[PDB]
């Protein structure tokens, strides 16, 4: 069922590396700072029943169930694995606000938050915009309860991620796009298969040449990451070909000569998706004397949906992007 309503989200851009927007958990409600997350099918909060010796739940709001009156009993265990920490906890049922939709919803209450990476962490959950088939207990995600409404104009939702300044820190949309924040026209690109935001690349190159991904390779669009990543193997070469050194959790270059740094190209459907290097490098300084970050990194991701690349912030921020439940595809057009 269609409707003629659209509801957008405002998110907040902390540092580039961290867009979350506000939703409303129950009766009165009971607000979290949330991530919307293509690379997952859950939503989940931290639990007023999380043990304070995990730190994070100390530094994050809690969704207390003895505060609301909206509130349906489940109890049902759930553990989310991501590539960078776990989380676990039991399911919930209750109201969820999010831009004006009023939705029932089934959530997790996580009651184990290791402080790596969630004391890093700006946003207290995840609202995950992933499909059914990756939803872990088989949890009806939000977007699909929505849909159920028949309110949406379309079955559709869009991404803006702006660079980081006091103004919008990016935008939402759901229901469909908005002009404003991209200028020409979207250029689609279909689903591998129905279940995962993931698309056919046939190629990554650094400068002119097509240095990988030359037989073709997977690209999993996650508004939920940070970066654009790949394979330890695959940035293993990205990243000799680029001239960086290798640390803990990410590659640096000497600041002076980040700007100098060849365009990397992304061949995604018709279009080649080309970010310079004033698009991947925290251009921090102009030190020969400093070391400057660049925001991309290796992440092996497991099978089935991995090994696969990952278009994360550092992408989107350069492409505006809305994901097409109706047709099973994924546009692209340059944000404005
Ligand atoms: C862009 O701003 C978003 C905020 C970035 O900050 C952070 C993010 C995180 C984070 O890792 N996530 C989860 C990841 C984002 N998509 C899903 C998952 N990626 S994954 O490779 O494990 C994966 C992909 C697909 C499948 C099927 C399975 C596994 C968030 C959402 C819990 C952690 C700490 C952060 O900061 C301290
Ligand atoms: C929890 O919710 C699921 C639906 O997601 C339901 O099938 C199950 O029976 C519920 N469990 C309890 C104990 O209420």
């Amino acid at each position: 069922t269609l409707g003629n309503t659209t509801s957008s989200v405002i998110l907040t851009n902390y540092m580039d590396t961290q867009y979350y927007g506000e939703i409303g958990i129950g009766t009165p409600p009971q607000t979290f700072k949330v991530v919307f997350d293509t690379g997952s099918s859950n939503v989940w909060v931290p639990s007023s029943k999380c043990s304070r010796l995990y730190t994070a739940c100390v530094y994050h709001k809690l969704f207390d169930a003895s505060d609301s009156s909206s509130y349906k009993h489940n109890g049902t265990e759930l553990t989310l694995r991501y590539s960078t920490g776990t989380v676990s906890g039991f399911l919930s049922q209750d109201i969820i606000t999010v831009g004006g939709i009023t939705v029932t919803q089934m959530f997790g209450e996580v009651t184990e938050m290791p402080a790596l990476p969630f004391m890093l962490a700006e946003f207290d959950g995840v609202v995950g915009m992933g499909f059914i088939e990756q939803a872990i207990g088989r949890v009806t995600p939000i977007f699909d309860n929505i849909i159920s409404q028949g309110v949406l104009k379309e079955d559709v939702f869009s991404f803006y991620y702006n660079r980081d300044s006091q103004s919008l820190g990016g935008q939402i949309v759901l229901g469909g796009s908005d002009p404003q924040h991209y200028e020409g026209n979207f250029h689609y690109i279909n689903l591998i298969k129905t279940g995962v935001w993931q698309i056919q690349m046939k190629g990554v190159s650094v400068g002119s040449s097509t240095l990988l991904c030359e037989d073709g390779c997977l690209a999993l669009v996650d508004t939920g990451a940070s970066y654009i990543s790949g394979s330890t193997s695959s940035i293993e070469k990205l990243m000799e070909a680029l001239g960086a050194k290798k640390r803990l959790f990410d590659y640096v270059v000497k600041c002076n000569e980040g700007p100098t740094l060849p365009d990397i190209s992304f061949h995604l459907g018709g279009k080649e998706y080309t970010l310079t290097s004033a698009d991947y490098v925290f251009q921090e300084s102009y030190s020969s004397k400093k070391l400057c970050t660049l925001a991309i990194h290796a992440m092996d991701i497991p099978p089935p949906t991995g090994p696969t690349w990952a278009l994360g912030a550092t992408f989107i921020r350069k492409f505006y992007t809305e994901f097409d439940r109706r047709n099973n595809r994924i546009g692209f057009a340059l944000a404005r």
